[PDB]
């Protein structure tokens, strides 16, 4: 099964920078969302969930087809809460109806990371909407109540190795869990992209507690939390080494996250030899906007 990137007709870097800017401007404007966290973290989560359905074995799922717009995927229990991100992007799509859904969802994640002072994430256009019957079934996104072996095996389906997994999980520095969405509660409620996930893992005093949904999670007296799958990154000795590396090198984390996140968002897509090079968008701050 082959998905060939097809550039939206006649569009170039400047068109996509305009879409980026519209997303970024709305991120700045709609600041009250989720007790003043803003929409950044949920947009990152959305970009990950639309990509994380991919299966390397048959090239089903993935960001290309924009299938999150269809009920089956929209209503995946694993996607509870992401409707907020979709609603945020609706007026963007209305203004720029020419962008494909997969391009919009993935660009939303890139824009959020960058606007939250994260690394630059190169981004490529050309995802093409595919029909409702191409929507992957529910159950391809990961469970949070599992151990390191589960995480490692799960991510093999996405063609991610240990370093890539540990780098991607650093996104859990952003936002928070919500009991009604996932059965977990708490989080740093941060909207600035840093390597603090790793510092928190290594430096906090963690206690295994049950939350009000009767699920186990690790809590610190400082008020942070970790999912069992997060905590597994310090229980497994291979993951632990990488956690220590990223806790001790902000730049290395940024560079590795950028590569892994672009890869995640591009899995399943064949880029023609003459496709445009990846775009690196300027932030609003860099543009003086
Ligand atoms: C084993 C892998 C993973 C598991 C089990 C997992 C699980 C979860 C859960 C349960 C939540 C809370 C949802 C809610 O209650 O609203 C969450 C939130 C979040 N996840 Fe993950 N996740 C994983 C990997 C990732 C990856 C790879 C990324 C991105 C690179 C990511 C980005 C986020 C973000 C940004 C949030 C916060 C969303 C918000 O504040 O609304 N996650 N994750
Ligand atoms: N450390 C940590 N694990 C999960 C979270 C929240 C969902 C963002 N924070």
């Amino acid at each position: 099964l082959v998905h060939v990137a097809s550039v939206e007709k006649g569009r170039s870097y400047e068109d996509f920078q305009k879409v980026y800017n519209a997303i970024a401007l709305k991120l700045r404007e709609d600041d009250e969302y989720d007790n003043y966290i803003g929409y950044g973290p949920v947009l990152v989560r959305l970009a990950w969930h639309i990509s994380g359905t991919w299966d390397k074995h048959d090239n089903t799922g993935g960001s290309y087809g924009g299938t999150y717009r269809f009920k089956k995927e929209f209503n995946d229990p694993s996607n509870a809460g992401l409707q907020n991100g979709f609603k945020f992007l609706e007026p963007i799509h209305k203004e720029f109806p020419w962008i494909s859904s997969g391009d919009l969802f993935s660009l939303g994640g890139v824009t959020a990371v960058q606007e939250m002072q994260g690394p630059k994430i190169p981004w490529r256009c050309g995802r093409v909407d595919t029909p409702e019957d191409t929507t992957p079934d529910n159950g391809r996104l990961p469970d949070a109540d599992k151990d390191a072996g589960y995480v490692r095996t799960f991510f093999q389906r996405l063609n991610m190795n240990d370093r890539e997994v540990v780098a991607l999980m650093g996104a859990h520095a952003l936002g928070k869990t919500h009991l009604k969405n996932s059965g977990y509660e708490g989080g740093g409620a941060n909207n600035v992209f840093t390597n603090e996930f790793y510092l928190n893992l290594l430096n906090e005093d963690w206690k295994l507690e049950k939350n009000d949904a009767n699920n186990e999670q690790w809590d610190s007296k400082s008020g942070y939390m970790m999912l069992p799958t997060d905590y597994s990154l310090i229980q497994d000795p291979k993951y632990l080494s990488i956690v220590k590396e990223y806790a001790n090198d902000q730049d290395k984390f940024f560079k590795d996250f950028s590569k892994a996140f672009e890869k995640l968002l591009e899995n399943g897509i064949t880029f023609p030899k003459d496709a445009p090079s990846p775009f690196i968008f300027k932030t609003l701050e860099e543009q003086g906007l």
